[PDB]
């Protein structure tokens, strides 16, 4: 689709098998997801946003389903304030930013 | 013009007769500049991310020119590590996300 930014790029995703509403995110270098179980192993890591570091939970090659297209890759989970979907994953659904 | 994903979308912008990289960020509601010494009035405002609240300052109707296009509006200025195009000035460039 074209999603115009007059209001939230919102949409739902597929994940761990539970659908979720995520936040299409250019600003975003990752993707990073509010406190849920995911299986596997995961590796602790730190990121920084506006307001300083998080802790989060690091998992590899994991599917997620946005808006209908399929990606497999990185994900992150801890205290962000919103889950977001960033260039990782947005890469992968072939979105692009069109003016 | 048509921007990918694969690395960060910064393109060029020039405000209050300064010209800066910025992201065009379609998970920021507001635009978000790194520290400048603006002229006029504004207002406090305190906004939240990954990590937690930074405090800006609001200034209105700032005229901001994005890639070659012309745009005014709200513009809030803080200690950002990254100057953010936010949503409130992508829509009056016609920016949009596409997949
Ligand atoms: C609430 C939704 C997100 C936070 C999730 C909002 N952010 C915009 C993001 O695009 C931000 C923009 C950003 C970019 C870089 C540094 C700081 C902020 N990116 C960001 O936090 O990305 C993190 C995940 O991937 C990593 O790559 C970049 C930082 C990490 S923000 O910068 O905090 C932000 C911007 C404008 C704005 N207007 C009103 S509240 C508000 C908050």
């Amino acid at each position: 689709p074209q999603i115009t930014l007059w209001k939230r790029p919102l949409v739902t995703i597929r994940i761990g098998g539970q659908l979720k509403e995520a936040l299409l995110d250019t600003g975003a270098d990752d993707t990073v997801l509010e406190e849920m179980n995911l299986p596997g192993k995961w590796k602790p890591k730190m990121i920084g946003g506006i307001g300083g570091f998080i802790k989060v939970r690091q998992y590899d090659q994991i599917p997620i389903e946005i808006c209908g297209h399929k990606a497999i890759g990185t994900v992150l989970v801890g205290p962000t304030p919103v889950n977001i979907i960033g260039r990782n994953l947005l890469t992968q659904i072939g979105c692009t930013l069109n003016f």
